C-alpha cells in the first residue's frame, strides 16, 4: 500500500518482499548507515526512466538506474527439463524492452539494476527466491551485458549436480531469462554480451540489498566484489553486523511513506525519524503483544498505553504533568525490557535522548510546589 | 487444482491449507487409519447440501454434513477494538445462509461442520489460523447452536489478557462471526443457542482435522471430548503418533484426485494406493532433491531414475530383465536410506511387498541360462 509500517518481531531470517526492499531503499542517503552512497548524485532530470531511480556517478559520466522493486518482477522456471524453460512476468519483460529502448538512444554508458524473484513452478509448493539482475550497456560497443547475482550457496560436491542430471533438471531461471533478454532486442542493433550468474556461500533478500549497494558503489569503477572466489573473504565481512542492524532497524522500527522514499531518492536526502514513527511503532508492538509471547502481557500493555499517551500529548499544543512523569518513571524498567526495549532504544537514539526520562523531562509543567 | 500431489518434505509443523485438508478427508474410510469413521454411513441421496458431504449415523436419525474445505472460507478480525469487528468472506456467509435455509425445512436433527481460517487484518503481516465452526440444529427446539474449536493455547496467567485490555484488543473473530450467524437467520424462526469457543493446550491444522474426526464420531452421542478441562488428558493422547503418521503419510506420499476423494466420500470407500502414486511420489522426490539437501545428490538421483524406470516398465505389457534387477539390487541401500527410504517404505507397505527385491522379483524374465 502507500505506507510501510514498522514490523516488530521481524528479522532477517523471516524473508523479504518488494515493500520491505523498497523501504530499505531509504538507507542509501542515511549517513548513520553502512549502505550510504556518497559515490553518487541524483540525476539531471534529463532523461528519467519509468519504474527506476536515476543516478549520476560523482566520479563519472556513468549513469545508474535502480528499479523500484515490484511484486510482478518474477520469473517461473520448470525444474523438469523435458518441460518448457518457463516464463517471465510481462512487466519484467516490459522493463527489459524499455531498457533496450532507452539504450537505443543514449550517449552515456549505463547500468540498470532490477531486483526480482525467481521460482520453481514444477514443485508442489515452491520457494520464491530473491535475486538480482543487472544489465550494463555501453554506447561504444553497442553492447548489453546481463549478469545475475544469486545468494543461496555454491556447489558442495555432495549436492553437486551431475552434467548428465543437469540435462534433466534446471535449478535456475537463466534459460528463460536469457531468452527474454535476446527477445527485448531485435533491432538486432545490440550485440549481446555474455550472460553470467554470480553466486555466494530466507536471508537471501538481505544479501540482495547489500549487492544493490555493492553494484552501484562498485561503479566508482571496476572489480565487482561479492563473497566467494572473487572479492570478500566471507559473507560476514560482506553482510556485516552494522549492515544487519541497519536493515532490521529500518524494517522493524520505522514507518515510511512511499512518497517519503521517492522524494528521498529523487533528490539527495536523509529521512530523519519523526516522533510520530515512535508512536506508530509502539502502537504496533501493542497490537501484536496481545496475542503471542517474567513481565506479564498485561504489564507490557499498561506500559505501552501510558508511554503512547505521554508521547502524543507532547505532540500537541500542550506539555505533560508532574504526575504523568511519575507514572512513566515507574514504567521505564518495563519499557526498556527486552524487545520493547530494543524498540524504545532505537527511537531514543534517533530522537537524541539518553533515556525516556531525559526525553520527556523537559515539557513537564511543575507549577505546583511539592 | 484437480490433483493433490505428494508433498515430500512436508510435515505437520509446515502448516495446513484447504487442499491438504481435503486430501486428508480421504482417511475417513481408510481402515488402517486412526481417523476411520465406522460410526457412520453415506447418506440417502435424499437431501444433499451443496459444498458438503452428507452422513447418516449408524446409531441415529442424526444427520452430519461436513463441508469440503474452501480457500474462501475465511474471517478477518480487527485486533484494535476501536475499529469495526471485522469481516466474513461472502462464501462463508453464503454457507451460513444456506444452512439456515436447510434447517428451516428439515425433519431430522443435524450437525454442520465447517473448517475455516481466521486472521488478524490489523497486523502488518498476520497469521492465517486454522479453526473449526460447527452448527447444530434441532427441530424440536427450532434451535441452532454455534460452537467454534480453536487450538493455539489457553490463558497462561502471564500472557493472560486483562478484562480491561479485552476492551482494547480482540484476539478472535468471534464478534463478527456471531454477527454473521444472527444475520443468516431472520425468519426470526430460529431461536439461536449460545455461541461458544473451545480451546486446547502451525500444527493447528492437524488438530482441526482430529477435531473433525472427533466431532463426527462424538455424535454417536454426547460428551464432546477435546484436550483441556474436559475430555482427554493431554494433546498427545488426542492427536497421537498414529494420527500424525497417518496425516503426514497421506500428504507426503500419496497422489489423489479431487474426483477420487469426492467419490470416496459420496459412497463408503477406501482409496487403495495405486502403483502410479509410487511413481509420481518418486518423481516429485527427484525434482525436489536436485535443489536442496554421505549419499550424494547425484547418487540419490541415479537411484530414483532407475527405480522409476523399473516401476513403470512393470506397468506395461512388459516385465523386467535380469540385468535391471541386478542394478536395482545394487541400488536398494541408496533407496532405503533416510527420507527417500520412508517414502519407498510407505509405498511397499501399501503395495504388499517386504522389500523392493520382493516387489520386483516376480515379473523378471530369466530366459537366459546364467
Ligand atoms: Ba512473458
Ligand atoms: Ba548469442
Ligand atoms: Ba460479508
Ligand atoms: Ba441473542
Amino acid at each position: 500500500t502507500s505506507i510501510y509500517p514498522p514490523e516488530t518481531s521481524w528479522e532477517v531470517n523471516k524473508g523479504m518482499n518488494s515493500s520491505r526492499l523498497h523501504k530499505l531503499y531509504s538507507l542509501f542517503f542515511d549517513k548513520s548507515s553502512a549502505f550510504y552512497l556518497g559515490d553518487d548524485v541524483s540525476v539531471l532530470e534529463d532523461k528519467p526512466l519509468t519504474g527506476a531511480y536515476g543516478f549520476q556517478s560523482k566520479k563519472n559520466d556513468q549513469q545508474i538506474f535502480l528499479f523500484r522493486p515490484d511484486s510482478d518482477y518474477v520469473a517461473g522456471y520448470h525444474v523438469d527439463a523435458k518441460s518448457d524453460a518457463g516464463w517471465v512476468n510481462d512487466k519484467l519483460d516490459r522493463r527489459l524492452s524499455e531498457i533496450s529502448e532507452f539504450c537505443s538512444k543514449a550517449t552515456q554508458p549505463a547500468t540498470f539494476i532490477l531486483p526480482f524473484v525467481e521460482m520453481p513452478t514444477d514443485i508442489t509448493k515452491g520457494v520464491q527466491h530473491q535475486v538480482l539482475l543487472t544489465i550494463s550497456y555501453d554506447p561504444k560497443s553497442k553492447q548489453l551485458t546481463p549478469t545475475v547475482y544469486d545468494s543461496i550457496g555454491r556447489d558442495t560436491y555432495s549436492e553437486s549436480l551431475s552434467s548428465y542430471f543437469k540435462g534433466k533438471y534446471r535449478t535456475t531461471c537463466d534459460e528463460i531469462l536469457t531468452q527474454s533478454i535476446e527477445k527485448a532486442i531485435k533491432s538486432t542493433d545490440f550485440t549481446l554480451g555474455k550472460f553470467t550468474r554470480a553466486a555466494y556461500n530466507g536471508n537471501c533478500g538481505s544479501y540482495t540489498f547489500r549487492t544493490i549497494k555493492e553494484v552501484i558503489s562498485s561503479s566508482a569503477q571496476g572489480t565487482e566484489v561479492k563473497i566467494p572466489g572473487s572479492g570478500y573473504i566471507t559473507s560476514n565481512s560482506y553482510l556485516t553486523s552494522q549492515h544487519v542492524q541497519d536493515i532490521e532497524s529500518c524494517i522493524k522500527y520505522r514507518n515510511l511513506g512511499v512518497v517519503d522514499i521517492e522524494s528521498a531518492l529523487t533528490e539527495g536526502k536523509t529521512l530523519p525519524v519523526q516522533l510520530s514513527e515512535f508512536i506508530v511503532a509502539l502502537e504496533d508492538y501493542g497490537k501484536l503483544r496481545s496475542q503471542q509471547s517474567g513481565y506479564s502481557k498485561t504489564a507490557k500493555l499498561t506500559a505501552v498505553e501510558l508511554l503512547i499517551g505521554i508521547l502524543n500529548d507532547i505532540k500537541g499544543k500542550n506539555e505533560i504533568s508532574e504526575s504523568q512523569y511519575d507514572k512513566l518513571v515507574k514504567e521505564v524498567d518495563c519499557l526498556m525490557d527486552s524487545s520493547l526495549g530494543k524498540l524504545v532504544q532505537f527511537h531514543l537514539k534517533n530522537l537524541g535522548a539518553e533515556s525516556l526520562q531525559k526525553l520527556v523531562l523537559p515539557c513537564v509543567k511543575f507549577d505546583d510546589t511539592i
